């Protein structure tokens, strides 16, 4: 009962050549040809693609012993660190590591995060001056490396970003990893090794400093508005009693910071580009902002939580340009999928990119149209019609933080600046792990009157 196959052009390499040109177009073309589920061989991996919202239950509902996240990347050279994330000894242990991070994402902390957004943009606004042009993707990456770093690690990290080039070494954690790195065998990567070592030494020092801060001010552990992911990694332990090492704490922090940064900076870029390019969307965004802000001058938590239309704009950006283009699981046993059984050892693939352009879900899906959500509720037609943050067990735990961070940053930029996008909104570039717009993305800005 095998799903239909994409015919191998060559043995072993299989469909890799057309997949490598464009992974999203590959899944779109082969969906049209072969239906809601199909298999391709790609450099010796059996890849089974699930393409229609009506059949995604069997992917998202599975237990870790049926469809395995850990198995997809457990033989990967650890980008984050040994024994953390997909290198952890178990899925249960990975979920304890996820909890160390999610512990830092409370309402009490979200209230402080808004203050941190205002502070970082106020520094940035001074650099930008009264008017100019700025790369949108670079602006958003540079803002969120400061905001995400402070929100998750606390304000002691800032000195290392301003003075010790934590930013530079962080940008290389990623180095040479494209969405095709998964299929090529293990190469060397000394640049990445130098990055992780460098970030590791900075994170070791933050841990050492925070231990001394705990001894001087233990009442910190009672303050939900101060407790960050560093505090949680120093205070929490594994269920099974095995030691949480500083090696683990550093890898989990790098992995937390990577998650908290790339996806937010890219989504922020797409959302602002599309908002400022559409007269009616910009009108309603600024009307919402004007209503929420009243005669107040700065954001707080309750204001951001009201910004429903700016939230739809970001979810519309997430529909059209999801920064994670494939969600993958390893079949540890045969998986039923409609009339088919997907074989043991196949990797199942769900693509937010393909989900976002599904005409069964969304009308005129190449048009940025936030009202498709607020008015027509197109995201609600299917349970799995919108999956930019995934679903089930491994759903993003960062969703509310990402919404808070991107909505705040865009609200505050619109408060300071009139902004115009230079040229055509580009296509996504499928050349990085977290995919964002084709590089040249410039906008004009001018201080508002
Ligand atoms: C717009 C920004 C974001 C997008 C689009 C996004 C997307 C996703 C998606 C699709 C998944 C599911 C992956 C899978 O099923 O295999 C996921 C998982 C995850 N995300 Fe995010 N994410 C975002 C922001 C964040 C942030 C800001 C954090 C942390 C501060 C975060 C932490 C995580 C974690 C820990 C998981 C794994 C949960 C688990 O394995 O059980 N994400 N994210
Ligand atoms: O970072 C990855 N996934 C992201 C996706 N993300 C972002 C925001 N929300 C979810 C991710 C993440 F960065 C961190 C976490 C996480 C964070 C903290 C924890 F405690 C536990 C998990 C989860 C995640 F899912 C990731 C990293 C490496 C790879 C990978 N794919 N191929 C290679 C590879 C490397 C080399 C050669 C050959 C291949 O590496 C794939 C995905």
């Amino acid at each position: 009962k095998l799903p239909p196959r994409v015919p191998n052009l060559i043995p072993y390499v299989g469909s890799f050549v057309s997949f490598a040109k464009n992974p999203v177009q590959f899944i779109i073309d082969n969906s049209k040809k072969y239906g809601d589920v199909f298999t391709a061989t790609i450099l010796g991996k059996e890849m089974t693609f699930l393409n229609h919202p009506k059949i995604l239950d069997t992917f998202f509902k599975a237990t870790d012993n049926e469809l395995s996240l850990r198995d997809v990347y457990r033989f990967m050279r650890p980008v984050f660190g040994t024994g953390v994330v997909y290198d952890a000894d178990s899925t249960e242990r990975m979920m304890e590591q996820v909890k160390f991070v999610s512990s830092g994402l409370t309402t009490a902390r979200f209230r402080v995060f808004v203050d941190i957004f205002e502070d970082e943009i106020a520094h940035k606004v001074k650099e930008l001056g009264p008017e100019g042009t700025v790369d949108v993707a670079e602006l958003m990456a540079d803002l969120i490396i400061f905001t995400a770093s402070r929100c998750l690690l606390g304000d002691e990290v800032r000195q290392y970003l301003s003075e010790k080039n934590l930013g530079k070494l962080y940008h290389d954690i990623d180095d040479g990893i494209s969405p095709l790195s998964f299929f090529y065998p293990s190469l060397p990567a000394p640049k990445r090794d130098k990055a992780r070592k460098a970030v590791g030494e900075i994170f070791q020092e933050l841990l050492d400093k925070r231990r001394e801060e705990h001894k001087k001010h233990p009442e910190r552990l009672l303050d939900e508005s101060k407790m960050d992911v560093v505090d949680h990694l120093l205070t929490q332990k594994y269920k099974d009693g095995q030691e949480l090492t500083d090696v683990h704490r550093i890898g989990i922090l790098i992995a937390g910071l990577f998650a908290g940064q790339h996806t937010s900076s890219i989504t922020s870029s797409w959302t602002l580009m599309n908002v400022i390019s559409n007269k009616k969307v910009l009108e309603k965004v600024r009307k919402e902002q004007e209503e929420i802000m009243g005669s107040d001058k700065v954001l707080d938590y309750d204001k951001v939580m009201k910004m429903d239309y700016l939230e739809a704009c970001m979810k519309e950006a997430l529909r059209m340009y999801p920064p994670l283009i494939m969600i993958m699981r390893m079949a540890r046993k045969p998986r039923e999928c409609e009339q088919y059984i997907i074989p043991k050892g196949n990797i199942l693939v769900v693509s937010p990119s393909v989900a976002g352009r599904c005409t069964d879900t969304y009308t005129n899906p190449d048009v940025f149209d936030p009202e498709r959500l607020t008015e027509r509720k197109e995201h609600e037609k299917f349970k799995y019609g919108a999956v930019p943050f995934g679903a089930g067990r491994h759903k993003c735990i960062g969703e509310n933080f990402a919404l808070l961070q991107v909505k705040s940053i865009i609200s505050i930029l619109l408060r300071y600046f009139d902004m115009e996008y230079i040229g055509k909104i580009p296509d996504p570039s499928y050349t990085s792990l977290v995919v964002g717009p084709s590089p040249p993305t410039r906008m004009r800005y001018k201080l508002r009157k």
